[PDB]
């Protein structure tokens, strides 16, 4: 292996082979790190996560084969989650407790992940993407930048289930997808769109569109919509929220130009 | 710290500083005890709960502030339940498996959370409330005294995400949200409403009166409600329901009587 | 006890009385296993897992009845299961990530139970059946060979809650249960059914009948249904599918022929 000597590795924790633990990384209580298992500086690891989880090979003869995992730096991952070979995972990572993400999938920077979530294989999440609580993530998914997942959002792939070839969920840019909210297989949620909590997605969602109901239909633009508050238009949420976001201490249009 | 002789401890179990058990108290296997704890007498905490879970200042420096954690008397607090500093559980709590409580956030007596509900920070749950399986508990939702939230209920908070001004869901007494509804922010539930399976409630519910669908509408007084079985009217459920209740040796009426 | 010189124990494992481990099993790091358990040939426990966990009677003093579970050959169970005792399990069982059984339930064989997937107390699941992520399974709910429920499926049974005459969920042989969906107490959902998305089945399906919906009305035969990428008709799933079926290596026809 290959720990750094201001890593921080509390009781219990059960380390395998060819695992490197950069510096400042901080393992709490009873993590299991399994073989193959990368975590970038300056990391917090919550206690009882197992760390390089078991693809289904290893089941033939109980012999772990090697499905490298790399955490990026400064990851503020909590409680008992549970993360699979396979997979590669940005930096600023942060999660909820009890999470669980599966092999071959990609996760980027600054990617903030809820309480109970289950991302499967074979998904790709962009940037400063937000998934709350307990939200399902199915294989073949793909979540641009800054979408919001909200709490028991669930994205699907079998269009005619069971069958033998799916079809992932796309996620394009800003979109917002509202809780309790399901998609079907295939649909395409455009930029900057909004689903309403609990919709029934059945069909794709066009840009800056608001669809709620089951089935959902598109009830008007997004830039229709005011705050409850304030009556201010809210969206494009960029020009009114920027809480951990990149533009936060300047604003989206100068921060736009300089990317 | 200060633990009682006649609190049992098992194998595994880490405790911290500034810690009280009191008397009777069974710790089970693998339980993290962090700082700031105190655990009122005769409660069971099931194996590899972790009680007292560090709230976000304690990443700046890893440096663990104080916040206090409370459970009182008698709880039955199941396995993996995770519970936050900074937050106040009333007596004879029962929980299911793996639940997580965040913090500022305050419990009542006699309440029962099952397994993998997710309650977050500054919630306010009142006395005898039932809380099913999965339920989603939002930032600032405030549920009243007899409440029941089937499974997989999701109360939100963000009336036009993502934005900077919540509006939490509030449950007066005896409501009843059937499984897999979810409430919109700011809306509120009246005495004795019962918004029927998998409802979305974008409108307030006035009280004894039955909604359902989605989006949810008014359907009838809850008193037309019979019995499926016995053909009985149900509703006021206080009178036809009385497991678990404190008037379950008496009657409700002669029980409100005395209070 | 009773635990076989092949059996491999990791560190961390708790073992209690009146246990049996049979031949090849394999226990991970951490696992509880109660008394009263009975881990057939060739099985994997997932690090963690809790097996025999406490019926209600335990706490009322703190002594932990007779209560028996037993686990078939060749399961592979994965990490923080929860399995209660006064169960059965039959072989070739399989399960995704904290997922919770409780007890007086029987399970068959080939089955599968996703991640969180919260089966609860008197359920009956026969062979072959697919169950998802975090999919709930109410007390009395029964589900025949071959059935699959997708995730966040929710299956209830108490019709006019809180009420004391419950009503279990009976879902026939090969039905489809598709994602996000509520079954009312009571109802029967026929073989061969498929339950679109997100629906909220408030009446019986007829056999080989498309209903989705809130609530879920009846859209058409499942005959009618075509592969979105094939254009071939897809049910009954059984001629079309057959990953992980028994008939995999030859067709259902001469298969249920032989049986
Ligand atoms: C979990 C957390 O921490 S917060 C979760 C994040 N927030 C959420 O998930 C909820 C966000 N809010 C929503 O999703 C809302 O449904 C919105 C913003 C799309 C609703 O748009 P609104 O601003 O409420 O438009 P508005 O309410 O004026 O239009 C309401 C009409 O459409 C209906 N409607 C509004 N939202 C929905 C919905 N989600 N589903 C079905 N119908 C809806 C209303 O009942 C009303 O019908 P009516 O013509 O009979 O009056
Ligand atoms: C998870 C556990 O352990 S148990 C969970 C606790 N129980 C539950 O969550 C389910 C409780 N039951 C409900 O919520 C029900 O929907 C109730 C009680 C509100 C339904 O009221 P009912 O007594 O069924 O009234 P009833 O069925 O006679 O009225 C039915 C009409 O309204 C419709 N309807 C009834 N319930 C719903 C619903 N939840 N959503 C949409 N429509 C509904 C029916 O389809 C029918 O429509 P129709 O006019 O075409 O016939
Ligand atoms: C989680 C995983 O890993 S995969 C999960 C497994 N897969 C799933 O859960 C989703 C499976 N797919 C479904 O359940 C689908 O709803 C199906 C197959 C029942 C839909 O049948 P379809 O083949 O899409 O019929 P089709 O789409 O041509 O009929 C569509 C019409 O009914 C509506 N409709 C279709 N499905 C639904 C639904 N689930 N709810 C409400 N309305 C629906 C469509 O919006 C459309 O309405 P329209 O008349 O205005 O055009
Ligand atoms: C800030 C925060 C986010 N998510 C959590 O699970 N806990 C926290 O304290
Ligand atoms: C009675 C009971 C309630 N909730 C649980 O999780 N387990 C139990 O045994
Ligand atoms: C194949 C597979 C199924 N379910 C899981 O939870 N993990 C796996 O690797």
């Amino acid at each position: 292996n290959n720990i750094s000597k201001s890593a921080i590795i509390k009781e219990g924790v059960i380390i395998g082979e060819n695992v490197t633990i950069e510096d400042n990384v901080y393992i709490d209580y009873g993590c299991i790190i399994r073989d193959n298992v990368h975590i970038k500086k300056g990391s917090f690891i919550g206690a009882r996560s197992i760390l390089g989880e078991y693809l289904v090979d290893f089941y033939n003869d109980r012999i772990n084969k090697k499905h490298p995992l790399i955490i990026g730096e400064n990851a503020l991952i909590r409680t008992e989650n549970v993360i699979y070979g396979d997979t590669i995972i940005g930096d600023n990572f942060q999660t909820g407790h009890k999470v669980t993400i599966r092999e071959n999938t990609k996760i980027g920077n600054n990617v903030k992940i809820g309480t109970l979530s289950d991302i499967q294989h074979h998904v790709y999440i962009g940037n400063y993407v937000n998934i709350h609580s307990n939200v399902f993530v199915g294989e073949k998914s793909i979540i641009k930048d800054f979408v919001w997942l909200f709490p028991h959002v669930v994205l699907t792939n079998d269009p005619t289930p069971p069958s033998n070839e799916l079809l992932g969920v796309t996620i394009e840019l800003f979109a917002v997808i509202a809780a309790r909210s399901v998609v079907l297989p295939g649909i395409h949620i455009n930029e900057d769109a909004l689903v309403g909590a609990g919709a029934v997605v059945t069909k794709d969602v066009p840009k800056e569109t608001v669809v709620v109901g089951n089935p959902a239909r598109e009830i008007c633009s997004i830039r229709k919509i005011k705050n409850k508050i304030t009556g201010e238009q809210v969206y494009p949420w960029r020009y009114t929220f920027k809480r951990g976001m990149p533009w936060e201490e300047t604003d989206y249009d100068t921060w736009i130009k300089n990317i």
